[PDB]
């Protein structure tokens, strides 16, 4: 795929990453999954979130919500509709919270954006969640 | 952990195993992640799923339902509920479609079921899904 119009890369392999989370958004009639590499994982079981590490990927894959055939009140993917991505560098992305912030849309994976300036929208909502580093995924409990 | 009652072992290192989908049961009030083995991720990935390969392992994770403080429509994790395990085994778990079925309850990872033949009551509804080999997830589409 084509880079996005601030210059970052497509991470290859990102579908075989390990779990932080999962969530559901009402307002977006979508199920979402939240990934990231060895570094993020690390990071994410240890609490190393003030701030998360230099090298740190997160991304979050979101589907339209579907419903099972053998059991209705099951909520589950149908159409995958982006992939969006946070690569933490505090001084290479100062300009935006320590993040180079990134999408891909659908299976045809078009690069999100209409200048090199797009992720001044991600910021809107993302310093939101400044006293956690940007992020608003806690990461999932497991033993 | 203490095995199943049915002498079934906890997988060890489920939490690293690779995703193949996520689901919210709207009766249950929850979310779920639904991991494999690298067998079973390779099964799911090319259909090999007529029936799954003998070594299969999938997982289900499932939290209680909670809301994001910093954004109210985010449905996110909150505690740790139980994790499901499949085993695939044509010839031993041939008395139970073939699949070996086991529950572990909470960060505790307390051992589900009265005695060795509660594996019944997971094929109650499983059988449901018998023309698909007793797996309802389908996998998540991704490019
Ligand atoms: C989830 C997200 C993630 C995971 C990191 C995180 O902060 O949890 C990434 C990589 C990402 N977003 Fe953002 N996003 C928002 C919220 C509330 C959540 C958590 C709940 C959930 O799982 O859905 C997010 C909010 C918003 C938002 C407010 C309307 C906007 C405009 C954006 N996000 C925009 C972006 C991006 C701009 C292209 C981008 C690359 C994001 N998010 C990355
Ligand atoms: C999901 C499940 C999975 C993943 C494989 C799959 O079939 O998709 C496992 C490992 C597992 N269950 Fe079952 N379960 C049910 C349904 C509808 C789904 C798909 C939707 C979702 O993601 O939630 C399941 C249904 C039922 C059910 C009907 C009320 C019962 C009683 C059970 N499941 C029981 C069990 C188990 C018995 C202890 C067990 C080990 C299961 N499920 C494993």
């Amino acid at each position: 795929p084509a880079a996005a119009p601030n210059g970052i890369s497509l991470p290859a392999g990102y579908k075989d990453w390990k779990m932080i989370g999962v969530s559901s958004r009402i307002e977006q009639n979508n199920l979402r999954a939240i990934l990231g590499n060895d570094i993020a994982v690390k990071a994410a079981r240890e609490g190393r979130t003030h701030p998360w590490p230099d090298g740190a990927i997160l991304v979050k894959l979101s589907w339209k919500k579907s419903t099972h055939e053998l059991f209705p009140s099951a909520e589950v993917p149908g159409d995958f509709t982006q992939a969006d991505f946070m690569v933490k560098d505090a001084a290479k992305y100062a300009s935006t919270g320590g993040w180079g912030y990134a999408r891909w849309l659908g299976m045809e994976q078009k690069p999100y954006g209409a200048n090199a300036d797009f992720a001044q929208e991600c910021m809107g909502c993302h310093s939101g969640a400044k006293a956690a580093d940007y992020v608003f995924t806690h990461p999932a409990k497991l033993p």
